[PDB]
């Protein structure tokens, strides 16, 4: 039912229609960055003081969010950006793409200056890929609605990095490392921005999955990370305690459901002040 | 026959295969502007100076290039960066569309101004749409090898606009109007890194089209671009040679052709010692 839908259905560009949508893009557009602003020389220095504990979690942590913004940007490119037929919502998908871009390099270019040998780099992992099938499949199925998916990658970019950021924002008081500290500022900024971004495309679509639905893909969304940060990764590693980071994780998917207009389903408070 | 190329088949993001790539990308990166930037607020103290003919003629530029970087990214979206499945050529492709848009507003920022009244913005136009069976053309067809279809909008962003840029250094030196030419001074810059990158691609392409084909594509530009300047909008209108225009539109057209890594077609000199 693609026609009763403004955001999806065909049609005729400053005369703006969708004042909501520009706002935002030009909000992206206004915290543009690029890999070579973020000064890397300093940090060998303090991970060379790390713990070895610490630093298979931070290589970890790094992979894992290079195999994570290359399927962020599949999507936008081959799905997402084609189906949404409105101007302002095409700039911003547009200016999103050239950021997870320069997001996946900033990575790289982390993962290069703390690792300088080829066969570590190599691991990518069946750590990581327990997202494949909820993620790599919301590319992949023909019968996920726009709303669905829309819902989807709003967890993709909300909860599945929300531990991550806070994991290296943990680190930042413990101390710097202003390579992997600054970066993270920016990068978590962005994922909050395309978050956001996703909620306001909810908000403006007629057609919408059922709350039950909803709850559905982000409830599975948390356990999934909740699975990868006291299992499979544990914030342990680094001497954070999980049932607290379990907890944000909650807070984080309590706080995506208040935003695309529903209510909290797990009700608990913010465990870390610092984010 | 896709199999056999590097550019087109499919494939398994810091290690750099495509150094020309990836040093074009950072390249257009570094160069990367907003409309904000350009002060349009010392300009109608200048427009409101102009002579009549200097203001239909501005206008309709203006106009022509409102029409026209909407199908260029109406190709990269749909088309280009769809089929290029290698890593540094995506980047380009990406951060172009992010421009591409930029532009598009520049010039919806640029026409707002120097134009209050809507009912007067409302042309669109029979005169300007003269490429569409070519271009859109380019766009629609089935059959059009990707090579064919990376030449022509090289020809699009080298020559289609060539003389629009032309123009508007001009007026510059005759003299200033700092929203138009520092903005045209930008947007021809992007275009002719956009059309050098067009130029890499296709030396990239094993399967190219022949000599004919592409000095038919390209004859065929160049003819359409000396029409809408010497009499579907005569560059007469601002003072300028006829002739002279017709003759840079080629000096252009061969550099492409060199470019391209083919002989030239026209062998005139640059008329214009300012371009
Ligand atoms: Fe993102
Ligand atoms: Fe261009």
């Amino acid at each position: 039912g693609v026609e009763d839908e403004p955001l999806l259905r065909e049609n005729p560009i400053f005369p703006i229609e969708y004042h909501d949508i520009w706002q935002m893009y030009k909000k992206a557009e206004a915290s543009f960055w690029t890999a070579e602003e973020v000064d890397l020389s300093k940090d060998i220095q303090h991970w060379e003081s790390l713990k070895p504990e610490e630093r298979y979690f931070i290589s970890h942590v790094l992979a894992f969010f290079a195999a994570s913004d290359g399927i962020v940007n599949e999507n936008l490119v081959e799905r997402f950006s084609q189906e949404v037929q409105i101007t302002e919502a095409r700039c911003f998908y547009g200016f999103q793409i050239a950021m997870e871009n320069i997001h996946s390099e900033m990575y790289s270019l982390l993962i290069d200056t703390y690792i300088k040998d080829p066969k570590e780099r190599e691991f990518l992992m069946p750590c990581v890929k327990k997202k494949a099938d909820w993620a790599l499949r919301w590319i992949g199925d023909k019968e996920a609605t726009y709303g669905e998916r829309v819902v989807a990658f709003a967890a993709v970019e909300g909860i599945f990095f929300s531990g991550s950021f806070a994991s290296i924002f943990w680190l930042k008081k413990r101390g710097p490392m202003p390579g992997l500290t600054f970066s993270n500022e920016l990068i978590s900024r962005d994922e909050g921005l395309h978050c956001d971004f996703a909620c306001l495309m909810f908000k403006h679509l007629v057609h919408k999955p059922s709350e039950e639905r909803v709850r559905e893909i982000i409830i599975n969304a948390v356990r999934i990370e909740q699975e990868f940060l006291t299992e499979a990764l544990p914030v342990k590693l680094i001497g954070m305690n999980c049932t607290l980071m379990k907890q944000y994780i909650e807070f984080v998917a309590d706080r995506l459901m208040l935003e695309l207009g529903f209510s909290k389903v797990f009700r608990v408070e913010n465990p870390f002040d610092f984010m």
